């Protein structure tokens, strides 16, 4: 197995929930301003 080949897949896979999670808070915060 290659750490590099698993590096992109692992980083992208872990990043998916990381980016989506942070984005969720942003979207909600924006909507909270719309009242």
């Amino acid at each position: 197995m290659t750490f590099a080949e698993l590096g992109m897949a692992f980083w992208h896979d872990l990043a998916a929930p990381v980016i989506a999670g942070i984005l969720a808070s942003m979207i909600v915060n924006w909507l909270n301003k719309r009242k």
